[PDB]
């Protein structure tokens, strides 16, 4: 049986370079939960494999003019990777191209800002302009605002997109740099908000979840292999391994 | 000035009777979340206020028969008191009738259940009758499943109604026994199965939030307190006070 090649994405805590002063070889280079989750499933299931890293570096959205997909979902539609672990937002645009596993993790798009302000909520950063705020370039997150009909979110998208380049980042790391050092809000998904508000005391969460969504693995569409990760992902949910995994990487 | 009457309910850890070992008089007998609340409200607007228990036991919902309002939204209703500081939902049937300051806490609808279960979500639990599940009756979690349009959610109120009596409970812990001594799932509101589920192992929360909501303080529609209180509430935030509050009430 030939490895099935995963592809993932470097994001603390699902996937790390692992330290040692000893070298390290292949899948034993990397940690994290998507690491933790992916051996699992490969013991539960029965098949061996090989990580890599998404090469273009992106998750996955489509080409607003020529249409076209990148990221790990182009991996996936390519047949250019077998399964895609990593905190791949589960949403109705990718589910077009390709098939996701049931989630092994919920969460919710939120919003990261300094404390000691009477910013309250997504409305209060609508309603005004003087406050930047943004989220990652074309992920599942800015997506949200794009494909919105609500008016608040809408109005929200209106403003990022005529900021486009100044208030849209590449990663969650330059988000959060930007909350630090300027008056700058940033939209990201709730459990990394979890993990940095944790990390840093200056940082915290405004507002409630304004959505609901969860990560999944994703195969190509009409993978055999979407089912049978769905059914792992929920043995391991039954028996409280998804649980300790949240729990050791986020402590 | 004449002092505002402020009804509340009895819910842990929001509103407690304080132990003493010696005799406690007026609002020193309560404590709690919405108690240290309600003190910091009335320091920073200037009032003088007597905590009384809504007389019928109800947080607030209409009769589907003869449409008569119940609980503390029926206190306000009559201006049997001035404003009701409790774990009170901010609800768009409740806006009718009276107002909200803004949330001074945010939460939304989720599930409560057993561990070691492939139960995953409300979807699992809609597609099947073995596993029975409610919620406080006519409590804002219940009301939700019976406007909703949501197909799931509709389907899990016909099981509900249908069920009513068997079903639905009078208070959280009544649902939360149900949950340790039976097949049973309890939808709940998530700040309250965060509480529960930190004392409880054998406890857990079943997927994300099914809704997004939050508390706030209510009082007669039109009252010209609700702005100040929503003031008071700002600076709480922004001084790090209803995190604080929140730290300390739920460990
Ligand atoms: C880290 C990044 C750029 C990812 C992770 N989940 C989202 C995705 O699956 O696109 C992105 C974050 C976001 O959009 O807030
Ligand atoms: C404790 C109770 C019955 C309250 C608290 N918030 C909700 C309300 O404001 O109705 C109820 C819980 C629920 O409906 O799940």
């Amino acid at each position: 049986n030939r490895s099935l090649i995963v592809t993932t994405i470097l994001e603390e805590p699902y996937v790390l370079f692992k330290k040692s002063d000893k070298p390290l070889y292949g899948n034993d280079r990397f940690e994290g939960y998507c690491i933790d989750l992916l051996r699992e499933l490969s013991t539960i299931l029965g098949f061996t494999y090989e990580i890599r890293l998404v090469e273009d570096g992106k998750y996955g959205a489509q080409d607003d003019v020529n249409g076209q997909w990148n990221g790990m979902v182009r991996e996936l539609i390519d047949h250019k990777a077998d399964l895609a672990v990593a905190p791949l937002a589960i949403t109705y645009v990718r589910e077009k191209v390709i098939d996701f596993s049931k989630p092994f993790m919920t969460l919710g798009i939120s919003i990261l800002y300094r404390k000691g302000t009477p910013i309250d909520s997504a409305d209060d950063l609508a309603k005004q302009t003087k406050i930047e705020y943004g989220a990652v370039e074309d992920g599942a997150t800015m997506t949200f605002f794009k494909k919105s009909k609500i008016s608040t979110y809408d109005k929200m998208w209106a403003f990022m997109s005529s900021r486009r380049q100044s208030v849209l980042v590449k990663s969650n790391e330059e988000g959060i740099q930007r909350v630090l050092t300027s008056d700058y809000a940033f939209l990201m998904e709730s459990t990394t908000i979890e993990f940095v508000t944790q990390r840093n005391c200056n940082l915290t969460q405004i507002g409630g979840l304004i959505d609901s969504k969860g990560y999944g693995v994703g195969t190509p569409m009409g993978s055999p292999y979407r089912d049978k990760i769905t059914i792992a992902i929920l043995q391991l949910q039954e028996e409280g391994k998804l649980h300790m995994m949240k729990e050791k990487w986020w402590r």
